[PDB]
């Protein structure tokens, strides 16, 4: 559930402790934005692929977002997310992107959610927040959602394919199997 290369937008945080982040580009300001616990007070070295500097940082909770002009490289446009926005989304982490869902008052990811830090995206490239402390996602406003379980039925509500069996496709622990039959893309994922 990981892609062999992390987006070029991802970059590493290093502060008072390891984190990632994500470098985008927000009401026509390039922005970095990353873990506020990461950091040197509100500063650290930030890195990525054709960059290393120095960023001081606006916190607010545990998000932290600064600008960052010298930035040369990819700095996909994006928009904080809609208050309620729930469908797929993407974990932006050093290792490649991985995907999951937020729903409700809740996130799920398929895999571990990378470094504090690392960018949560919608489907339609929007910043959903920053995963922190499996784990929590931390929004713009310094409020949360928690990483939970899902319920198969429920995931499958954010796949598309005609309903196939599960068959001998094994699920870890953190989806609650209450179904047997989903969506084609999700089984196909699952068994990946």
């Amino acid at each position: 559930f990981r892609t062999q290369k992390p987006s070029l937008n991802t970059v590493n945080v290093v502060g008072s402790s390891m984190g990632s982040g994500g470098v985008f580009t927000i009401d026509g300001k390039i922005k970095c934005v990353t873990a506020a616990h990461v950091l040197t007070g509100n500063s650290a070295r930030v890195s990525g692929v054709g960059f290393n500097q120095m960023l001081d940082f606006d916190v607010k909770g545990d998000f932290a977002i600064a600008d960052c002009p010298n930035w040369q490289g990819v700095a996909p446009k994006a928009q904080f997310c809609e208050d309620g926005w729930t469908g797929r989304a993407y974990w932006l982490t050093s290792s490649g992107v991985e995907p999951g869902v937020i729903g409700n008052g809740f996130a799920f990811c398929f895999t571990a959610c990378g470094d504090a830090g690392s960018p949560v995206i919608t489907e339609a490239g929007e910043l959903v927040g920053v995963h922190t402390g499996g784990g929590i996602v931390t929004r713009p406003s310094g409020q949360f959602c928690n990483v939970k379980p899902i319920k198969l039925s429920e995931l499958s509500e954010f796949f598309a394919g005609p309903k196939v069996p599960l068959g001998d496709v094994k699920i870890g622990s953190h989806i609650i199997k209450d179904t047997c039959e989903v969506p084609s893309d999700l089984c196909a994922l699952l068994a990946a």
